[PDB]
């Protein structure tokens, strides 16, 4: 019942830490609390040049006084199962997510959680409110090859492409004598895609007819998670190219999300070549 | 910035928000070890005589030293977003849900929550853990009317009988020129009603192929909740008749459920007479 | 087990709890950033124009954007059983302690408790980290007309004045019959003040040979503390004239603190006068 | 900003932690509570045969479903600032405290605080409320040779004996041109002796003409600090015997305490002999 503790780009992740930590204990004038919160404690850490934000038009330029080597986009919340979603690299904000240097997640629940890869692997953390620091809970964190678990809104079945209709059908009624997929969609990404990650399976934001670019953003939603989830050894695609090999053509720029367990995304994947 | 507080079935019901704190701060010995919270603590009110837990086959009779006039039927832990769920009203523990006199439910997430209902509407209310006790933060919380949200486990499609199948398609492609709903399933069962409280809408766990009498427990999920949203303004079916109307046949017997706003049940069950 | 919340100086007020509640939770760096915290938050309120405070030489102008009416002396961090203390009123920060609107301390314990007083008494509040709120637990808060301790440094001896010596002979060797008085003293005055006020009794940091001027600070130790003393019924003198009429004759300016129960201190004042 | 958690005898004073804990969050209905919480944690680690606490006449004798090897001595609840002490080795409680295995106090203050030792020096514990566990912060703790501050209740100097007179003397009136020694006395045994731990100085209950053997308790106030305090580096007498060598005639005995640096004590002895 004893434990022992043991401890730029460090100084910038520890920032962008330090605002969950803030956001966490804060959890609509949220969603402005939330932004300052991220772009003031980013911008202390002399580390940044460009910031972009789901809640700002334009890039957040950075004064020389405090500038340092590294572009943040962030979501600083997204969504009980509330997130705060982020990626590290204005023309400085538009790279392709094979760019990335660092990202990840946070996920306001019970506990904060807090999902993290540098570039060798996904490792979660948990804020501890008391020490006001994150633990470290599961190192390299890999995801299933193949799940039981499909995750989209099917209140948009009207408006699916014919590949999703098709995937989705698959699922439900699959003509190899298994059972069925499960089915689960919490309606916050943060949310569905950390249980897509621990479970294993898909999880789907396509295009529709009503969003035919999807609806999820590139840079510090799809962006972001698609990292996360590859380096769990998992895919993220947009249904013709994967999610961090799109080009950036503008800062709030939307991109299909397909992603997950690798089997299950490239079963999907069939099901948009074969149409 | 500063803040005033204000204050035998009271006596049970302390008790019971008691375990709800001490599951709080827990959060599969966990199934376990909540479970021993509620029936020692139940046990300690002097207040009950027989208990019913969904972790054990038989019911719980309190020694005469310490009994009182109330039944508890519970679940200690259902399912982040994981939950508590009662009523109280071994004969004495098969009751339909019309004699219930309290019921409600507690969800563990970034903060603990309970709804909360003695007969005269239902009180919202939130565990401050730091006092350790339970702040009302809405009274006579009340469902809209008709909602736009639908909430099954759509993976069970190939099992649904005929108007489950007519309901969720008519939700999809409304035959109205109306807005499709929109799908939400966490798979936790207090959270997926409890949503469908405060956003208003409709969840469904029907009989299907494969469950037959349903999944979900009369005495300690399907009872409880029934009461819960019946006190907000909704309904409770099991397809064929009111929730709280069944007449228990087994302490663990399994029900259909389909709740919420009234009017989104009512068009469920326009399917089903129609088949 | 359930209850209910209920609800330009009050603005200052607001922002000083504020800056209390951050100071709590980061409870000599700490000195640094519990100072920031106060005059940030202080300056953010845009209620005050002048500030003083124990870790900064001299006083801090308010820049024009963010101006008010109000003053505010305070000790960011005094001494577990630390504390911050704060007067609400540079030649505006050097009024004798009669102006004073609003004042108060802080404690930082097992709980965050404050002490607080705008002329109509003394209030107790206790800081509610879960609410993020102070929480009221005394209103007008009285202290006895006489008590039982005795509370100064004894290893100053050597260097106490006659008054002071003869008092502390009258405590441990009552001419009366009566038992002698407990000793108590904690070396934090926060933590002294604060027992003397719900406990009674009488704090003493009088003159010494070594400090002629007595160590207490006039603006925002001494000066805050003579105010809830005062406002609970008690009294607080140098020894010759009641602190909160002593006229600043600098912003860093000592006086002798005698304060507590007024019996005790009028017995104290007894022996300065027959010397 | 991020951090790694690392992990008979050990089970009981893990089940004492956990009782620590309890008391730690639940901080006169409040001395039964505490008193409860001990005894019953302590009983089901199965692990004791006897028990002594400050709040029971007689010993506490296990049953034998749940007997184990040791015996523990306690005071559930001391005195904010308020401490818990136990020390672990109705015959079988009444041993001098050379037989100690295992001993320490927790400290109620801003953080929950535990001195801990089993016969290897002393470590320092601050509970972690959010992980439920205590965080090791010090490891040996080492007392000073000779300290700067001498703690006792002077208002009791009327009552004093000569030795305790004289030493009193010496620590205001340095016979050597050395500066006095600076006065503490919070009134609470764990905080006074708390303090002499990490500060260096001394403490002293010595006997009076009112207590004439003084007013702690020797098995389960005295023996514990003692047992700590050694481990430290320092010393604890009565005046006339290591506290630890006293042979117990009472379980409720009363013995003078006098600890600290062990040249502080030893300076105190020598006033002792020489009388
Ligand atoms: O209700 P829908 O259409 O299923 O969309 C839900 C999605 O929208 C989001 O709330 C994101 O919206 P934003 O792009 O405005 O931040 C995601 O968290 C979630 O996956
Ligand atoms: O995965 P499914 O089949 O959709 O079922 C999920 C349901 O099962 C539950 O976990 C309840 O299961 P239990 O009856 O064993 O407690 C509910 O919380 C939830 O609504
Ligand atoms: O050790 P001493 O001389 O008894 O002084 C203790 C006093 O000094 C203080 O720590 C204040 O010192 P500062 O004036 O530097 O803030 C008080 O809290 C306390 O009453
Ligand atoms: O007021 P006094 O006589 O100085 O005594 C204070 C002492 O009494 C205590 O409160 C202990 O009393 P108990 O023996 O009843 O537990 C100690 O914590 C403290 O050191």
């Amino acid at each position: 019942d004893m434990l022992t503790l043991t401890r730029e780009l460090t100084q910038l992740l520890n920032s962008m830490l330090t605002a969950i930590k803030a956001i966490s204990s804060a959890v609509k004038k949220l969603d402005v609390l939330s932004n300052s919160l991220v772009i003031n404690m980013l911008q202390s850490s002399y580390s940044t040049c460009v910031l972009v934000s789901e809640e700002n038009k334009d890039a957040i330029i950075t004064a020389k006084e405090k500038r340092g080597k590294y572009v943040v986009c962030f979501d600083p919340l997204d969504g009980a199962s509330i997130g705060t979603i982020f990626a590290i690299y204005e023309k400085d904000a538009l790279q392709c997510g094979r760019n990335i240097v660092a990202a990840g997640y946070a996920l306001y629940g019970s506990a904060t959680l807090v999902a993290l890869s540098t570039g060798q692997g996904v490792d979660l953390f948990m804020l501890d409110p008391a020490l006001g620091e994150f633990v470290l809970v599961e190192k390299d964190v890999k995801i299933k090859k193949k799940g039981k678990i499909y995750s989209l809104n099917e209140g948009y079945a009207k408006y699916f492409d014919a590949a999703t209709t098709e995937y989705v059908q698959k699922k439900k009624f699959p003509e190899d004598g298994s059972a069925p997929y499960g089915a689960r969609y919490v309606g916050s990404m943060v949310a569905d895609v950390h249980r897509t990650l621990v479970y294993g399976g898909i999880f789907l934001y396509p295009a529709n007819q009503k969003s035919p670019k999807g609806k999820l953003r590139l840079l510090y939603e799809c962006n972001p998670v698609a990292y996360i989830i590859e380096q769990a050894g998992g895919l993220a695609t947009t249904g013709t190219q994967p999610v961090l090999d799109v080009k950036p053509e503008a800062i709030h720029q939307r991109v299909p999300l397909i992603l997950g367990s690798p089997e299950d995304v490239q079963e999907y994947l069939t099901c948009v070549q074969k149409n």
